């Protein structure tokens, strides 16, 4: 099957041939249909992390496509249904945090496209009871970002600790940002959008953001106190130190900030505003598999829909470059019927 | 009547002659039967802070003692009632900050001895609100204390979103954290305490910490990572860059930090490490009226006692001195009948 | 000023003239540009309750209007501000419930024309600390039965302890169940519709009821077990026994019922079922000060209207008469302008 | 092995001969050192109630003992590890209660000593992801009972939604009645205990109860409602009709009651109080893993004992006559190594 591998971090991946995986008890063998990118498929090619996976390896963690093979003792799902690949390959399902519904945190975890081969091939070979169902309603190409992008700025939002009729502050309006405005407002909330590019603002406000600024030309946190006397809650999607600052910046007393990704090292934080303000700084970057089935069902009802780009997978180092520089435009996609 | 005046931010305070105030509608005057001192009636008089207060003031935010004049409107409290004087002398009781039961967030709060004159003298005009009920059974020396320490602990450890059968760390048992044991045992949590004075921790144990390292002689998050697997929440009461830093170190993944008080300044923090691990940082500084109720009771109980020593009006000063270099143990509480 | 007063229980109120008050500390008078109606009024005029009014009395709690005059100490709002007259017309301040924002559950609260005159005359006296703020934009009489209808099914949807992507059955499309499934689209809920109503039902898919279901012709609990896998929460606005016992059949297993009125009575009930199955059943009736604000806010913000029909004070008894009888649709509310016009001879 | 056969509903079990399973994936088998007994293992073999076993059967749901075989794949266990069989036996693991972390509720359940062979035999086939993890320190005997009356007295004071600090009630000091009472105080609770023998509010005082009530000789809403304002919150571990509508006027406003198990039958109920009141009332009848685990967690701590009695497993129709009529105090639990003295002719 063809596959893009990475040899040496750093390096382009290749394009090769693999041998197809056959599923041992627990496994399916999915047959791909479409592949997310994201900037976490960057991160992991590069070696950038203090964990990192080990080369040879098929990134992606964004896979949909129709299981071709079941491996032993497999029942709830079939050859032919259609199933999402995502970040949460696997999880021990005994610890604490697997019990109480919080699997996104078990310290053996395995990574879909990082710690074990992922999306990034014509098939994958998954743990059937992490895999992602797909809704019937939606399209393959269309529905994978959801499993990553999606599912991640969803779970963010429930991480906010806002309710309806409450102000939420999207910053950044990019890959994740556009999904977050909308799964935002499917949950009720208002939004105000910051970004520093005009027409991603036009966009924000195309999906039902009632309030946008552009940081470069204005004060973000003077402008939303006096508009919205501070937002109840910010979600952080393109986490720079400014940008992350001017968040708090945001907030009402009381009010939460959620990093929605991981930024690049430390940066100086207010502490002694955060506490005198009561504000809450919480990390949220993935979701469950029950996150990530409510994400899904939201996106089926027509609540939210991804901006995608659809390109060959020989297109992948491309791809990779045009984003080192913030070239991608909502979410790129390697579609497998695609046969350059 | 006898007050303690600070004039000049940062020069002694001076005993002096004030006219006892006098009751308008829905205020209440109080003769002081005791007044704690803690480090924040320090930044007052120093001017440490942003917001200040302005000379010549009385500080103090600690007084328990009884009505001796009531104005007009006031039904819920008669005169010889035993009332609390806290850091929250006022709030708007309109905004939404109020309304939710979060009066500790309000925008126009009053705060006793920092923006009106507070319990450093014989006599404190208050508002009949917002002023704490003694219970009964107590000592108005020993219970002045949970007025200011006892509540703000007590609403950290609710902050910490931790539940009966956890772990949570209380770095540093000085002032606030020998309570801090207290309540976070009462509460049912199991403790693990954290210093660097080796009579602190064993005083800690004492009051039912099971665990206690020494940071100077033990890494105190290796050993705490692998002694209990992790806290499940944190509560920091000296905040200073090291013990925040460390106590983050101690959590597992999906723990909360709360900050306990005012740093300096910024500080220096993980980012990346605590979106990574799901942790939260909050900061919890003092209480609402109900927490304030909750944490009296809790002492009227015999759950939690202060550890206090009684000192003369007119010491003030040098009391000031020995906590700019933590000469002090437990909490100093002026006695008004020590008559000089 | 002219007023509805209720002189004897189970008698028509008589219109007539009553002082204009004035305000003491702490107090203000409005005057009354509109007031809702409802089956609590109806309640305190029959004196069903087992606690009541004491006549004579003024009844309403749903009034909206202009501040004329401010009593001494209020300043947070002033003459001419437009302010809500509603339910909790006042609390103590000082009790548990009421510092922990739960002021109406105080044991010692006072309610709008019931344990104090209310909102059936021109002029209101009120509690300046308890009265709604009314939002800029919206029209006086339009915005009324927020005040009571709005506020309960908005506390008590939050009271099914539902979240966005839900499923929550409205039980009764009528006074209440109408702005019911408004504020459950708002709060990004999926609903579920039911009554024996047709021409309710599809009124609910026009507010955006993605399910209905008609409970004379159909089981709705088999329907909904079969169509939605049950539903996360179910919010009971006309609670007779069949209504009730119906919802709890429609929910999932941990889902939770909330009952938006007071029944008549007692009436037998599951137990074994709600235990096996992990539900919750609550009671919710009406809603805080921070449960109004947040109420009125959706409302201004457009995402919720409720249907009302306008009438002058004088058809008070007329109302009441068509009420007993279910004749009403949407809400009743009295505007002070409308005049009689009684053609004379 | 020796096995407790039931063959016919309301007939004397069997001890009769029958074959050590063997595991197959994601299985084990696990050697008993003990088993409670309780009053659903008697439902059980009477087949009470409307989902019921399918005879022959094994009953037991409260076993504690050492893995002797180990299935294909299963990792996180061995041989010789010592584990608890509970009531549930298994659930799915895909369906939205089991994903959330409410696998009590998943719809294909499976529960041990019910609906599959449990606890009264010496040796038991599980499911390796279900079965409880024992603390090191704790004894067999004593521990068996946290696995059914512990984690349903502790999830179910969880469900009361009170904090440290709050007034609960428990209702009725019997075999789940004396865990409660201190789980709840191990969960910083102050606690009311109210039944209707004396002795038993002896015990509870003893546990840490500071007010006692006997429901005979006193109305324990009357005198609770003046000593302590009423409870937030009542776990009502004897559910008959009386309890519950005592334990519902016991509690303040706002507060919370949960019902532990099941009673017979339906039974009237409020509703009209309960709402205007603003009282949850709630099923919570068993525990998740996690809720085992950190059940488990508090009794190897030393927070909380239960009160057991040892009998041989042959005693087990003798053991369900004594609870036919109320005959038994603490509970009562199987020990695999005692052995019957027939002191033959
Ligand atoms: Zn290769
Ligand atoms: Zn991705
Ligand atoms: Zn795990
Ligand atoms: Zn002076
Ligand atoms: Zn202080
Ligand atoms: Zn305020
Ligand atoms: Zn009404
Ligand atoms: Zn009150
Ligand atoms: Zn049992
Ligand atoms: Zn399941």
């Amino acid at each position: 099957m063809k596959a893009a591998v990475l040899h040496e971090f750093g390096q382009s991946l290749q394009i090769e041939e693999v041998d197809i995986p056959t599923p041992g008890a627990g496994e399916i063998v999915v047959k791909m249909q479409a592949s997310g990118v994201c900037h976490t498929d960057l991160h992991a090619v590069e070696g950038d992390w203090p964990v990192k996976p080990s080369p040879p390896f098929i990134p992606g963690h964004e896979g949909v496509g129709l299981i071709t093979a079941v491996g032993e003792g497999v029942t709830h799902v079939k050859e032919g249904d259609r199933v999402g690949v995502a970040w949460l390959y696997s999880a021990c399902g005994h610890c604490t945090h697997c019990l109480g519904g919080w699997e996104t945190l078990c310290e053996s975890q395995q990574n879909s496209g990082y710690s074990v081969n992922g999306s990034f091939a014509e098939y994958v070979l998954a743990n059937a009871n992490y895999v992602g169902i797909i809704p019937e309603s939606v399209d393959s190409i269309e529905i994978a970002p959801v499993l990553c992008a999606g599912v991640t700025v969803y779970k963010g939002l429930k991480m906010t600790d806002t309710k309806p009729g409450d102000w939420v502050v999207i910053s950044g309006i990019g890959g994740l940002g556009h999904m977050a405005v909308q799964y935002a407002i499917a949950m009720g909330l208002n939004v105000a959008a910051v970004d520093i590019d005009d027409d991603k603002l036009a966009f924000a406000k195309k999906l039902g953001a009632k309030v946008t600024v552009n940081a470069k030309n204005t004060d973000p946190a003077e402008y939303l106190q006096k508009e919205i006397g501070g937002a109840h809650g910010a979600l952080v999607t393109a986490v720079s130190a400014k940008a992350f600052d001017q968040a708090l910046s945001m907030l009402r007393r009381g009010g939460t900030l959620v990093c929605n990704g991981l930024p690049p090292g430390d940066f100086p934080v207010s502490i002694f505003d955060t506490v005198l303000n009561g504000i809450t700084i919480r990390g949220s970057i993935v979701g469950t598999r029950l996150d990530l089935q409510e994400s899904l069902d939201m996106a089926a009802a027509g609540k939210v829909k991804a901006t995608v780009t659809a390109e060959p997978l020989e297109n992948i180092n491309d791809i990779f470059e045009r984003m080192r520089q913030g070239k991608i435009e909502g979410r790129i996609v390697i579609d497998y019927t695609m046969l350059e």
